[PDB]
């Protein structure tokens, strides 16, 4: 199938290889392009505060596809709480922003060295966990996946965005610190 | 020698070890108590309803949500100046969908309020018992202890009680990051329910 990802930097282009591996076309159109027609996915790979004025340029294109943030939208001045309500997310906001679009939250727990390596520092693969309102969105996203190194695991709701963000929020803080590094971060082990 | 223990990851040198208190004797109580004991400490387990006639320089509070408080006002006095650990996941078991405590806050900020003269940590809640048991996550990669708490010094100290145990720990700020800790256990308890991970498995923490 097509894929669109907006955003040519390290989350768009991590995220592409992996479509790319599985067989998919996958286009990109960085902050300087502009795309004349949109694939089934597209990928939101910007900068939180890009992303309801690029919601809103595409609105038109945006009706009847599967779109997925993968913002972690901290306050990047204090590094001490994220810009979104408290019970809420990005992800909710967008899918408020977009009514006739299927909003995915996806890769926001994922560094991108460990998407483009499909490991969580080379010890285990690396796992998206992917929240959403419509089954049907999470499993047609699930199946773009299936044939790369990637393993995807189903979050819930959208409403468990809130806690897929605090824990981006969590997973860069301790990498911040030296703790981790930003090639690892949290594995999923069943 | 009565307390006296050997500490595995300081050459195996015998000294005394430090005084441990769990309140809660279920599956997360016995697990930490656990880990305690192999590094080397001397551990008493108080159930909710037990009269707890010992309080050491560390007290897990290993009992569900709403008996945090209670414990809490019960000991307020004899827990000043002591490092009090919350590891609960504040779920609502009714609905399996919400947390009971603010969106902006978390329990154990909660309990900081309560108790403004103890040292208030957020650990454990994102561990599994079984991980803790085994020092592993499904026989994969070391457990790893997330700790958010104010005082930094009280951080240490709770490290270095854990130091000569199997597992990792590792600072994950102020103790308003228990919100964010929260987060993290309430998923990984929703991902075991679903059956996507199991209950020995979950978050490894990888450097
Ligand atoms: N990096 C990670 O390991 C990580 C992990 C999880 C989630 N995230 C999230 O992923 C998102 C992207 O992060 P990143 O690391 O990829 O940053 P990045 O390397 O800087 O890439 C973001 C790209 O988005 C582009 N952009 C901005 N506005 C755009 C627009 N309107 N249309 C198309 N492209 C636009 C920027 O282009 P220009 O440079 O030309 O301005 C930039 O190259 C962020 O929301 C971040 O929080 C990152």
């Amino acid at each position: 199938m097509e894929i669109t990802i907006f955003g040519k930097g390290n989350m768009g282009q991590a995220i592409g290889h992996n479509f790319e591996i599985a067989g998919h076309e996958v286009t990109y159109y960085g902050s300087k392009d502009q795309a004349t027609t949109l694939g089934e996915i597209v990928i939101m790979a910007v900068p939180y505060p890009a992303l309801a004025a690029l919601a809103k340029q595409y609105a038109t294109q945006l009706k009847g596809k599967i779109v997925v943030d993968i913002t972690n939208p901290l306050n990047f001045d204090t590094w001490d709480d994220l810009v979104v309500p408290a019970d809420s997310s990005a992800a909710q906001e967008l899918q408020q922003q977009l009514p006739d679009s299927q909003v995915l939250k996806a890769f926001n727990t994922t560094f991108a060295a460990t998407l483009q390596s499909g490991q969580v520092n080379g010890k285990e693969p690396t796992t998206v966990l992917v929240a959403g309102n419509d089954d049907s969105a999470k499993q047609r996203f699930t199946r773009a996946l299936a044939d790369s190194p990637l393993e995807v695991k189903d979050a819930g709701k959208l409403k468990r965005a809130r806690e897929l963000e605090a824990m981006g929020f969590m997973q860069m803080t301790l990498a911040a610190s030296e703790q981790i590094g930003w090639t690892g971060g949290f594995a999923v082990v069943k």
